[PDB]
């Protein structure tokens, strides 16, 4: 026919509003980031973080570490015509600064301010130095000045009809079950785009996902699929995946709970430590993702990928409370003191009140939901009484921004080295800020913690961040913080019927997933090609 629709998945939803705000990612598309506004450099964290220059074309930090100067490419224009400019990234930081809420990544804890030095270079002061910096600075979106300035309220506005920089701006059609969004008409690297528009239709969870995926309806998906080589893979010789190894997967227990009872369990280390060896994490492997991750046995999350940077002292001294051990969970709990006094059956806290753990997980992530289920019942083996929630994804969220959840089965996102899990999963500084993720919402604070996390890039060299890296990993397994329980996979599946070009285990060219967060979609997008 006329035109290539490419059938992507990054986002459940039961119903789409419009909305296409990149600094509300709890209520946002999530075809906003990247397809939208373009970043400034996009890393590709599989391979050492080497960088791909967008809408600038260069960097250099100070000397000091202290400042970080971007050059911005000449000759790019947003897509109702207007030039790009520096005055479009000065805009973007001061309004992250002025209306916090805006702050998704911690940004403001980093960057101090913003300076013009003409149209096409801009200056960035530090708070603290930090030789990561310009990875930190690529996460905030740029928007137009020439539009956001001039919008009563910019935390509310909804911006139904985008003007972006990236490759696909044109809202083309919108409905509640499907929308299509089509080429930028003034797109700045249209000679390496070959799709014309992206198609986005609505799957509220894994069941109805997996009807659409066996039926061949899909091009480009990152979602679980159960028993992946006899229900897709054997439906047609066109379906095809690629799992490359992911990030860590733990139970968070919320250190803020507001019952009493409560309290006193979650915050107690014998508490955690007991729950964690009555998980039997090879069990969760084999039934919950039908073998499709590796045992995580490290106290501090750190996981096997990252094998090379442990301290083997500290790995080795809390194994034992990471490995399944029923009999031992229950001798824990009676020499700690969670004794059952009421007669129930289960243990009651230290001072002898009952308490049941409501542990969530998100509406239709099925393989997660599976997970806590099993736990329950391991759980329930050795006496501590729990219940599954499976609330929908923004009302898990909310709960842990506001600290009113028990215990939640998460992911975390994965990078080249441990710092973007064990930043993102323990720095405080990430756990006030109505903008901020749910991965640091346990409230367990510890400016010691957050010294080494903050130090881990004052330089470049690597055998100086190896040491940080021992001090952070003891601290975190001494306090067993959260309970780890494995490393996962990138899930991802690709159709060679209406596209070619994907990267895949002979292609390994970057992580291959759709979702929002994986800023490397815009490079994986610009290598496909149309067959129909
Ligand atoms: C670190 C992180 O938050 N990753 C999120 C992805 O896990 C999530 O994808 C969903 O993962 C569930 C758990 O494995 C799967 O059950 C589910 O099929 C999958 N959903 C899709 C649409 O791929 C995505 C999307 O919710 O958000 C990422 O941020
Ligand atoms: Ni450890």
């Amino acid at each position: 026919a006329e035109r290539s629709e490419l059938t992507i998945h990054p986002k459940e939803f039961t119903t789409f509003v419009r909305n296409f705000n990149p600094f509300l990612g709890a209520t946002n598309l999530h075809t906003t980031t990247d397809f939208i506004y373009e970043p400034l450099v996009v890393f590709n964290e599989m391979h050492g973080n080497t960088p791909v220059f967008r809408l600038a074309e260069n960097f250099q930090m100070s000397d000091d570490l202290m400042s970080v100067t971007f050059d911005i490419r000449k000759g790019v224009k947003w897509s109702d015509g207007e030039a790009f400019t520096a005055d479009d990234v000065v805009y973007s930081f001061n309004l992250v600064k002025e209306k916090p809420e805006l702050d998704q990544s911690g940004i403001n804890s980093w960057v101090t301010g913003v300076e013009k030095v003409n149209d096409y270079q801009v200056k960035f002061r530090l708070s603290e130095a930090n030789s990561n910096v310009p990875y930190e600075i690529a996460k905030v979106p740029v928007v137009p000045k020439h539009v956001w300035s001039k919008v009563k309220d910019p935390s509310t506005f909804t911006n139904e009809n985008p003007v972006g920089s990236g490759p696909f701006t044109v809202i083309d059609t919108f409905t509640p079950q499907l929308y299509i969004q089509c080429e930028n008409p003034n797109y700045w690297d249209a000679a390496n785009l070959d799709v014309d528009c992206l198609r986005v239709p609505q799957i509220a969870n894994n069941d109805q996902f997996l009807g659409k995926v066996v039926n061949g309806e899909m091009d480009w998906t990152s979602s679980f699929v159960p028993d992946i080589d006899r229900t897709y893979a054997a439906a047609s010789p066109k379906h095809h995946y690629w799992y490359p190894p992911a990030g860590t997967q733990a139970f968070v227990v919320n250190f803020k709970n507001p019952d009493a009872a409560k309290n006193e369990a979650l915050t107690n280390v014998d508490f955690r430590r007991a729950f964690s060896m009555a998980l039997d994490r090879q069990t969760i492997i084999d039934i919950a993702f039908y073998g499709g991750g590796t045992v995580n046995d490290f106290a501090s999350g750190l996981g096997y990928a990252f094998e090379a940077w442990s301290d083997e002292k500290t790995h080795d001294k809390f194994k034992a409370y990471n490995s399944y051990n029923a009999e031992g969970a229950k001798k824990l709990l009676a020499k700690a003191g969670f004794k059952d006094v009421n007669k129930d059956g289960f243990v009651d806290t230290p001072s002898g009140k009952s308490f049941e753990l409501l542990i969530q997980s998100p509406n239709g992530w099925t393989d997660f939901n599976n997970t806590v289920q099993l736990a329950v019942e391991q759980l329930a083996e050795v006496g501590i009484k729990a219940r599954a929630r499976t609330p929908d994804f923004s009302v898990y969220n909310q709960a842990m921004l506001e600290g009113t959840y028990d215990v939640a089965y998460t992911n975390y996102f994965h990078g080249a080295d441990p710092y973007t899990y064990w930043n993102s999963a323990y720095n405080s500084a990430l756990q006030s800020g109505d903008g901020m993720p749910r991965f640091a919402m346990h409230f367990y604070k510890n400016e010691k913690l957050d010294g080494l996390l903050n130090s881990f890039y004052k330089t470049a060299d690597k055998q100086e961040q190896l040491e940080i890296a021992h001090g952070i990993q003891q601290i975190i397994a001494q306090d067993q913080v959260t309970i780890p329980v494995l490393s996962g996979a990138y899930m991802y599946q690709y159709n060679t019927t209406r596209f070619t070009g994907w990267w895949n285990e002979e292609n390994p060219k970057g992580r291959p997933n759709i979702w929002a967060g994986i800023p490397e979609r815009l490079l994986h997008v610009l290598d496909l090609k149309p067959v129909k």
